[PDB]
């Protein structure tokens, strides 16, 4: 692509928008930037020479643009952005800009849960093989910052939002790990509209890696000659369970006894399968890929033990921003005493009812906070308490914690109503756990 001389308008003054500003300036194009927020976070980091507009979308700028670059946080359905599309003005996102420039193969990963773990695993498999790898996207390092003529493989975590604005991705290997309700505040045509965004990841992919146990991860025309599957009891990549022992298997052959992994839980074993399938499709050597599965210890804020003291584990699962992610934490969870479960934040219009079946019995207490705290407490009112904030909830539960108990922050909601992001929520939880638990 050649952007010289074009009128380029960027929407969003977050991490993505700032990376796009730098991308265009480095190519001799001065963009303009706007954001609907009155005081967006990147305002102070924006170079002084770049014109900016805040507090609304500016139609004078959008309707004059040759190219609109939309951050994932702005809906294409915004009336001003929809008006620009109606006029035939080209709209792309940062991932599109990246794909147009990338000079190495791309592994592309989406899904409602597991995507950062799988993305990081594939990156570790590449590193173990001695491959110069760039890992980024929705995981938190904007993709345009990865561009490097020495990079030999890119591994991108992609959201549904990013995929909506991407048209030129031709992944060497692509997966949808699973599809469960999320972002319904952005998808007024429901689960299938969200799914449709994710299905874009398979377009022009050389290999598609699908979940044999989740039919919504399959292309609408069905699985085809490009499709490799993973699953629990079936799939090209699957699990074999025996007497307290689980193996990763590929087409009937054992490849790894999961006792060698540092992650645990069935969903992390299927994450390992998906990562291996992607790595195999990208041509990475099997032996080094298996080694990486044994060295990876997990991501911050993803079922992370932040304190184990006095017989109590305090677990930061702040990255559980949807119901399916909290279900993965709860399903199969063993607690000797009482589970003190922190739920709350901005639920994004989700139905929380799938969580109720994990919340029966006498050894569970709920502490519900944030915007949707009342809806979460309604899952089982007789064991639930509601506060405004997570700190209030933690100070309420801490006196009740007994040896053998678990305190689990797995909130099923976004943090943006009260926190900068899920990392700040997790860091605040960890600080409070250390104060209250030691
Ligand atoms: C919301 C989203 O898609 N965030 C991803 C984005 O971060 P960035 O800081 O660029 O976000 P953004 O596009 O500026 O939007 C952030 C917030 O600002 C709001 N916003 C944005 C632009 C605007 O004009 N008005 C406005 O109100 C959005 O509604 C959103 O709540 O780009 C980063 C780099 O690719 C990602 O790491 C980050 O993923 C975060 C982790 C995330 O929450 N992603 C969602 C999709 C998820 O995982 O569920
Ligand atoms: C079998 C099934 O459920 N298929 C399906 C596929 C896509 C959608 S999403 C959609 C549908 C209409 C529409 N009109 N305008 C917009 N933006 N949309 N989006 C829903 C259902």
């Amino acid at each position: 692509a050649d952007y010289q001389g074009k009128n380029v308008v960027i929407i969003g003054l977050g991490l993505t928008g700032l990376s796009c500003v730098d991308f265009f300036l480095a190519r001799g194009v001065t963009p303009r930037v706007m954001d609907t927020r009155m005081t967006p976070p990147g305002l102070d980091k924006l170079p002084e020479a770049v014109e900016r507009h805040t507090g609304s979308l500016n139609d004078e700028w959008l309707m004059a643009a040759d190219l609109i670059v939309a951050s994932p946080g702005i809906a294409l359905a915004h009336p001003s952005l929809s008006a620009a599309a109606d006029a035939g003005i080209e709209i792309v996102g940062d991932i599109e800009l990246f794909c147009r420039e990338a000079q190495a193969p791309i592994v592309a990963i989406t899904g409602s849960n597991g995507k950062s773990t799988v993305t990081t695993l594939v990156g570790e498999m590449a590193k173990a093989a001695g491959v110069n790898v760039g890992v980024g996207g929705n995981i938190g390092l904007p993709a345009l910052m990865l561009l490097d003529d020495e990079c030999e493989l890119y591994v991108l975590e992609l959201s549904s939002f990013q995929l909506e604005t991407t048209s030129s991705l031709q992944a060497v290997a692509a997966t949808i790990l699973n599809v469960t309700e999320d972002h319904m505040d952005r998808y007024p045509f429901g689960l299938q509209q969200y799914r449709a965004a994710k299905l874009r990841i398979y377009e022009n992919a050389k290999v598609c890696v699908v979940n044999a146990d989740d039919a919504l991860t399959m292309p609408i025309r069905g699985a085809d000659e490009r499709c490799v599957s993973f699953g629990v009891n079936m799939g090209d990549y699957h699990l074999n369970h025996q007497q307290g022992e689980t193996w990763l298997r590929v087409k009937g052959e054992k490849v790894l006894n999961v006792k060698e992994m540092k992650l645990s839980g069935q969903h992390n074993y299927t994450n390992a399968l998906a990562a291996l399938a992607l790595a195999d499709a990208a041509g990475l050597p099997r032996a080094s890929s298996l080694k990486a599965l044994t060295t990876f210890t997990g991501l911050p804020h993803r079922f992370e033990v932040v304190l184990e003291h006095n017989g109590v584990r305090w677990i930061n699962d702040s990255k559980a921003t949807n119901v399916g992610s909290t279900e993965a934490a709860l399903n199969g969870l063993h607690v000797d005493g009482t589970l003190h479960l922190l739920l709350g934040g901005d639920g994004k219009s989700a139905d929380f009812s799938p969580l109720a079946r994990y919340l029966n019995g006498d050894n569970v207490r709920l502490y519900c906070f944030g915007r949707d705290g009342a809806q979460l407490a309604a899952l089982r009112p007789e064991v639930a308490e509601q506060t405004e904030t997570m700190e209030q909830a933690m100070r309420l539960l801490a006196p009740r914690v007994q040896p053998g108990d678990m305190v689990l922050l797995s909130p099923a909601c976004a943090s943006l109503d009260q926190f900068k992001n899920f990392e700040q929520r997790g860091n605040e939880f960890a600080r409070l756990a250390k104060e209250l638990g030691g």
